[PDB]
């Protein structure tokens, strides 16, 4: 019955936890949530594989820089992990070594023949699963974290990841490269709060709860399996959007862009079900702390929705003033995946033949709202392509204010045209837009499609497109998209996906708008980063420009595939060996995240072929600059998965240093996998 | 018997604090810690008078944007106050209106005859004042602090600020614009450790106390008042500088570039005796939370010291093998101030005449370590004169770990040569240098001379220079320098102080240099930003380049002053009056921070009389970048301190969106003031 669909089961306790009736067991492992490098946090989602290794230690990855040195254990980094309900020392001591087990939660890694969601009711009332759907389990809405420094991440609010079964103010630990765990302070869990509908445009009432009552503020959730996927439309309106024809519409909502706690942003991708709330608030969320506390609507947290193209107010929007304002948004069971194709050109790109369209748009990459915080969209999720251009196409929500407004600092940021037979010969032509047909004229546009199949994306680290894998159809080929930085805030395409793989490259393939309808092209001091290739700087180590820079730039292919593909890893020198049932595509290196200018970065999902690279680099990617440059810089850093011995189980990580022929040692060894149909 | 020198004691009750004796009370007020907005921490140092606040809200401060447009009250930020130790309630709910009172610190401003310091022991004991000095009180050492997403900001160790009368591991509320003060479990407070003299090149011993022994583990210190001026030196080796021939030697110690708690940076300056700390660690510092407990050495904390000549180390330095990487630092007793002056040329800038040379440098304006934190130098001051170059000046010391290492991601920060006839003209020429006497010869240079009177600076916001305020004397004209950004991290310079008056423009005034020892100048995304005129913005709205740029730059003078001078803040309409025997220089409104790229910025000191510009302008800067362009962006804020009547304390924020006209009625009014001699 089954056929590819895996999702990641936690017992939050030391059981290891039984896969839902109808699900097979892949493997088993600890419950892995985010890690902490250069003061950067990166999680992996916890309905995905690669919330569950198979190997604990408070240190899985290690670093290396453009000298071909990796240091592992050797700063001051961080990694965090579910945890069950043991009880800590009186003394508050941390734990050490193997007395940590008792402490880490276990996990179940499951495959099933339909994809698995999570539902939310926001109330304390349990969600009933969609018409049909089959339940697996109920939970608590369980949305992000935080720790050291205020970094932590987030799940996905129709991922499982997000329905926790057990709900625990304290639910994950802080462990250090040293080899402590320990709960602190500051170790924040943010949950969906039960909410009032009728009070969808008020201001939130506030409430502190204490031991004995934490659960009578939280939403509750179940997660549920049903034949087909989700398709997300977001109106930009007042009004609800209607699903394409055959399509049934399992619910209706808010369009959520993002949620603010601690001054920490998570995204919801507007492409994935998350991004569609039935019950909006201008604070749909609280926190609690591991002195068994919840706070909800005490202190300053935000939320972000897409907005609607009612007039720019002129003051914030307060209570019922504010719903003419916000995007309304359907969620469709559809037959097949949905993706965005982008053009970078005027011109509207065509749907692959047999694929079914369903409209057309523009090209939305990422956003920046208050401070340094912001988001951004996959370019293959329909999320990436809105049917309308907007300069201003989201508004904040400023909480216990009970307003939300458009302030002079929010920038949306969408992918340009670019000129197909001026690639590398010039440096990008800045230009400053002012009126909103010019500015749609150098808009990329996009057309969503309904695929027969899935897509991966492969990188060749070299300046020849690759081929794709066994099995597979070559699509398109292009350059190898790493992440992009605009103002400040970067923004990654996973390397698994099409949107790391652009059919035309540019060092400034975006522009930015703002709240005046002026739009900035190549006009301010932002960034796009690029898997790179063998080639050596030059002597002189000056930026490179123009022609200079093609020998630099990755090449890659969009590969269409028969049936679903996975990335594992064997946290050991050893290849993992495929899940039975599945096929190998290609074997590598467990690449997981990066950072370059301001220590900001990305990084790879490790269920996704992005997260295995076939040649390990210490500098695998470049730094390029919207005026027109490109170079190494001595920031610029890779983090890998590291190998985990069973003698470097729970013990305290033997820091080290380590040069060139001696780094692949230490790193873990991955395998891309398709499932056998 | 007083002479203009001003500091500011706490109470830390609700009691007013009476002057030490033998200094005089210019006024009282609540004690202020500091403010968040926009995501960005800006702090007053305990012991200047920008600490002491008569008008308690809390929301003392709003925010205006480049549409000429200013909010007060209606986002989302914070401030901070120094607390009692009235308990809180019970049900742990927040303290809003007239409630609050019995929770604030209060505060006096004081003159003294002479400059007050702050002493530490780094022990459980109480130093001794200096020979010669009178103790005016004695204390625990206070560092820094962190709330609300891990924002917070420190006091210089050298200044009375960093010596707290009572212990206290809850010394400070958090507050918000809503107008609700509490205590939350991620507000830290970070002070200096006890250390054993005998192991500071040894792994720190991890401890965590609790109520009844905390401060069994915290240092203490003297404030303490002696004639004469602080030189600090510090030789860049592992041997102890020798102090200028009639300058006694106060102490010797280990030089401290800066110290990092939950990710967040608090530099000493250089040129500032709390830069010289007499006992070295990997980890000098303690933190404690409001539940009454301290962790030394738990967690991942950090630290930052400049380093010697000694060979570059192949991997991290453990214990012992610290010691000949770490520099050295004396303190000397002057009978005047030292400053640097800076030729942004490849000359050696002359002192002026009758001042006293000391020595003669290279210009080091910032840097850049782990993470996107940082700090730098203040050009008027000698640390941004050292007298050996160095791509790679300091060093970072892993905490718990007991090593130090120079990791691929530090960068140092050096003001550039410009040349004269040039400016405006040319974009800047960008290079890469690779070799030490190429690098020098492309690096301003510097003398620190002895100044026999006080320097300040005026702003004239215009194309022309500014005259000097009456009884002080023009040393020269220049462009109004706000701060500069480089690797994301912004760095200001004071704008009553030299350093935000540079005798020659570029829109890249500094290049920065790797551990590899390579500089890069002009060639990544660095940014500058100046004080701006009322010159219009092309109808184009595209960036200004070369000699478009120079209508735009503001203009400035620095002068010489026979005494002191300060600012005062009215919170009020009212201009404030200058305090008894001190006579007004100029008026203006209450200038507190700004922010703009990546919401990066910095502020000024309420003290200064940078904090009092003439003209009151929503959008007082313009932001310039490597690539040679200027521009005002939509996010550029500019942050005042707010009017508060009597009916505005203690009560509910009334929050508001003003528009041209009716902006000033909400600014807080100042003046400049000289000491009469
Ligand atoms: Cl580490
Ligand atoms: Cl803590
Ligand atoms: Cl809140
Ligand atoms: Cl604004
Ligand atoms: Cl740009
Ligand atoms: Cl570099
Ligand atoms: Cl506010
Ligand atoms: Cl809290
Ligand atoms: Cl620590
Ligand atoms: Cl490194
Ligand atoms: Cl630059
Ligand atoms: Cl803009």
């Amino acid at each position: 019955t089954t056929r590819g669909f895996v999702f990641t089961r936690h017992s939050q306790t030391t059981a290891i936890p039984s896969c839902p009736e109808g699900t097979v067991p892949l493997y088993s492992g600890f419950s892995f949530l985010f890690v902490q490098g250069n003061q950067r946090a990166h999680g992996q989602d916890l309905g995905t594989l690669g919330s569950c290794l198979q190997r604990f230690t408070t240190m899985p990855f290690l670093f290396c820089n453009v000298n071909d040195v990796c240091n592992f254990a050797s700063r001051n980094d961080y990694s965090y992990w579910l945890s069950t309900p043991a009880l800590m020392p009186m003394n508050m001591a941390p734990i050490t070594g193997r007395a940590l087990e008792p402490y880490i939660s276990r996990c179940t890694v499951c495959e099933g023949p339909a994809i698995a969601i999570a539902v939310h009711s926001q109330t304390t009332d349990i969600p009933p699963c969609p018409h049909g759907w089959i339940s697996l389990w109920k939970g608590f809405s369980f949305i992000m974290f935080t720790s050291a420094g205020s970094e932590g991440t987030g799940q996905a609010l129709a991922s499982p990841g997000s329905c926790l079964e057990e709900f625990r103010a304290s639910p994950f630990l802080e462990c250090h490269g040293r080899g402590t765990c320990n709960y602190y302070s500051n170790s924040y869990s943010f949950w969906l709060a039960s909410l009032n509908p009728e009070r969808m445009f008020r201001k939130p009432i506030p409430s502190t709860v204490k031991a004995g009552e934490l659960e009578k503020i939280i939403s509750r959730c179940q997660v549920c399996m049903g034949t087909g996927f989700l398709l997300v439309l977001h109106s930009q309106t007042d009004q609800e959007p209607t699903c394409p024809l055959g399509m049934p519409r399992l619910w209706t909502g808010y369009s959520l862009l993002y949620l603010e706690g601690q001054e920490k942003a998570h995204n919801q991708d507007l492409g994935l079900a998350g991004s569609c709330l039935p019950v909006f608030s201008t604070l749909p969320f609280a926190y609690c702390n591991i002195h068994q506390v919840c706070h909800y609507a005490q202190r300053n947290d935000r939320s972000y929705w897409l907005a609607s193209a009612a007039p720019l107010p002129m003051m914030p929007l307060s209570e019922e003033a504010i719903r003419p304002y916000v995007s309304r948004c359907a969620v469709c069971e559809a037959p097949a995946q949905a993706v965005a194709v982008h053009s970078q050109d005027q011109s509207i790109p065509p749907c692959p033949q047999t694929w079914r369209s369903l409209w057309i748009g523009y090209s939305f990459l990422m956003h920046t709202g208050a401070g340094d915080q912001g988001g951004g969209q996959a370019l293959m999720s329909p999320g990436s392509c809105l049917e309308d251009f907007r300069a201003a196409p989201f508004l904040e929500c400023q909480g216990r204010q009970g307003t939300c407004h458009f302030f002079a600092n929010k920038y949306s940021f969408w992918l340009t045209t670019v000129k197909a037979d001026l690639q590398f010969s010039s440096a990008p032509a800045p230009d400053t837009l002012k009126e909103s047909q010019a500015q749609r004229q150098k808009i990329s546009r996009c057309q969503v499609c309904v695929a027969p199949g899935f897509l991966i994306t492969r990188h060749s680290q070299t300046t020849d497109a690759p081929q794709c894998p066994q099995g597979t159809l070559q699509v398109y080929e292009g350059f190898s998209l790493l992440y992009v930085q605009g103002n400040k805030r970067a923004h990654g395409q996973d390397l698994g996906t099409a949107g790391s793989c652009l059919r035309r490259f540019s060092t400034m393939p975006f522009m930015f708008c703002n709240i005046n309808n002026v739009c900035n092209f190549a006009s301010r001091n932002d960034y796009s980063y690029w898997l790179s290739t063998p080639e050596p700087m030059p002597m002189s180590m000056q930026p490179l420009k123009g022609q200079s820079i093609q020998p630099f730039i990755s090449r890659c292919a969009v590969c269409e595939a028969p049936a679903v593909v996975i990335a594992v890893h064997s946290q050991t020198i050893q290849i993992p060996h495929c899940p039975q049932g599945w096929d190998s595509l290609w074997i590598g290196y467990s690449f997981m995240m990066h950072t370059s200018a301001g220590a900001e970065g990305s990084g790879q999902a490790l269920a996704s072929p992005g997260s295995c690279l076939e040649e390990f680099r210490s500098a695998p990617f470049i730094e390029c600059h919207g005026r027109g440059t490109c170079n190494y810089y001595a920031n610029s850093y890779s983090f890998w998965l590291a190998t985990v011995d069973v003698s470097d189980m729970f013990s305290k990580p033997q820091s080290e240093t380590l040069k060139a022929g001696d780094l692949r040692t230490r790193i873990s060894r991955c395998q891309v996998c398709m499932k056998r149909t």
